[PDB]
């Protein structure tokens, strides 16, 4: 015990000492940021302490673990392109509910679930999705027709997720009510886990799964367990009458190792994590995209209207869009990377340093150092996007873009540690937000105008309300 309180003060001494290059915000005694960082519109907060100090500044928690924010594009590359292991200070909070899976694994394992996974978001796989894409989002855009002939506007979010929660589970988990349960849990889940991030006094394990913060979490892994439980056995009893059909694997099938070709051997904890693990990751940030997008598309009718007879002419008189279709999307693309630079669905991830790493500026850190990558600043840095605040589709045109920093515009990460599902998301997106704009004209509500809220995707205090027309 006397040991372990050691252990961290010098931890804290050592972090600090190696940010004294870099000034930044003054410290509470007992919060550090935590204050401001609790604050609604903290992220707006750290956008303006982006301006005072360039590049990189510290953040603290409570005292005890403190951060070096960094937003810049050559500071990004210095760290994100090399392949540290993420944070264990905020990422072992995963670890009640999705475990080691590959967002949190570090190291030659990590590389070895990478290699198993990533087949299965390769094209030929992904190019049948586009068919079920247009199918989860026709049940979505027919309750939306109903919605609106009601004359009120709506919190479409929710809407959205339980859309890409099925589109993601009929995709890629064999999918052919308790899911609204499990949808429910993630709420929960994300919403408690970024409490506890920003939370110093929650911090500690031990002390953390005594208050009715821990266990109301801990009954939310239990119910993001059943779903998980579920959905593997359902599959697996599937596959005694179906299997010689199938046989090009889709994610759920790799794991279950079929054909027995991965050669890997997965025990059943880490098959449960990888699961957990993309079972988060691949409906709750296109939610949070595809939302934020529908409300962009509001706030600039011109721009939408542009997006839809482009769409309108690709699709033609075609039942549905096709995969060759999605290229062909080039505004509708520009405008939603426009929407992530201002809307990143993932505002921050953060990366322990295993080795020393120096800035192209001169400073430095140790190994041990944490990182904190504010992807939210970094996209609004005024060094890099000339009126930062401006919502313009056309700083993604080829021209604008051509001799662009590569770490400038990284809302999937960079790296090795990049998003696997990049292409999934975008072609979800780019189908799902198509067909929404044929079938519906969408306009702000001026009195329920979102408030940004992280919750590890960005979400909103307030829901995302819209009012929509339907269309001929
Ligand atoms: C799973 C998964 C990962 C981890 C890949 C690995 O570790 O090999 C992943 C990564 C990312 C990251 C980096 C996270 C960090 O730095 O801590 C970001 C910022 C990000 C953002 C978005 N992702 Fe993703 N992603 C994973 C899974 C998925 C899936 C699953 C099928 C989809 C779909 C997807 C989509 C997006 C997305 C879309 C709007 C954003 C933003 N990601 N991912
Ligand atoms: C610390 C927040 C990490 C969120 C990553 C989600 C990847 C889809």
């Amino acid at each position: 015990g006397f040991l372990k309180l050691l252990r961290l003060l010098l931890r804290r001494q050592r972090l600090a000492r190696a940010m004294d290059s870099f000034p930044g915000p003054p410290t509470h005694w007992l919060f550090g940021h935590a204050l401001e960082i609790q604050k609604t519109g903290s992220l707006d907060k750290v956008v303006t302490w982006t301006q005072q100090f360039p590049y990189a500044h510290p953040l603290w928690v409570g005292q005890f673990i403190g951060f070096l924010n960094i937003y810049e594009p050559d500071y990004a590359k210095a760290v994100y392109s090399r392949g540290d292991p993420k944070a264990p200070d905020v990422y072992d909070f995963f670890l009640q509910w999705i475990g080691k899976g590959l967002l949190v694994l570090d190291g030659p394992k990590w590389f070895q679930h990478r290699k198993l996974l990533t087949p299965g978001f390769h094209y030929d796989v992904l190019k049948p999705y586009v068919a079920i894409f247009a199918d989860s989002t026709r049940i979505m855009l027919e309750k939306w027709e109903k919605k609106a002939c009601e004359g009120k506007s709506f919190d479409i979010f929710s809407d959205v997720g339980h859309m890409a929660l099925d589109t993601l589970m009929k995709c890629t988990f064999g999918k052919g009510h308790r899911d609204s349960s499990y949808y429910v849990a993630v709420s929960e889940l994300t919403l408690l886990m970024q409490q506890r991030i920003d939370s110093f006094q929650y911090h500690n394990d031990f002390i953390y799964w005594l208050t009715p913060h821990g266990r109301r979490f801990l009954r939310a892994c239990r119910a993001a367990h059943d779903h998980t439980d579920r959905v593997i056995r359902q599959r697996k009893a599937a596959l005694q009458d179906e299997k010689e059909r199938e046989k090009h694997l889709d994610f759920l099938d790799i794991l279950l190792d079929v054909r027995g070709e991965s050669g890997v051997q997965l025990s059943d904890t880490d098959l449960r994590a990888e699961v957990d693990t993309f079972m988060f990751e691949g409906h709750d940030t296109t939610t949070s995209g595809i939302s934020w997008f529908l409300y962009c598309m509001a706030l600039y009718p011109e721009h939408q209207q542009r997006c839809r007879e482009e769409v309108r002419e690709i699709l033609g008189d075609q039942d549905s869009f096709q995969w060759e279709d999605l290229a062909k999307m080039t505004y509708l693309t520009m405008c939603m990377k426009e929407c992530f630079r201002l809307y990143p669905p993932v505002p921050q991830v953060y990366r322990q340093l295993s080795k020393p790493v120096s800035f192209v500026d001169g400073r430095s850190l140790p190994a041990g150092s944490l990182i904190s990558l504010h992807i939210y600043a970094l996209h609004r840095n005024s060094d890099v996007w000339p009126d930062p605040e401006v919502f313009d589709p056309l700083r993604f045109s080829p021209e604008n873009s051509s001799g662009r920093h590569p770490y400038a515009f990284i809302p999937f990460s960079a790296g090795p540690r990049n998003c696997i599902g990049q292409q999934f998301a975008m072609n979800e997106m780019k189908v799902v937000t198509a067909l929404c704009l044929l079938r519906f004209e969408f306009s702000v509500d001026p009195l329920r105008l979102p408030i940004k809220l992280p919750q590890l995707v960005l979400r909103s205090k307030n829901g995302i309300h819209l009012y929509l027309k339907p269309l001929g």
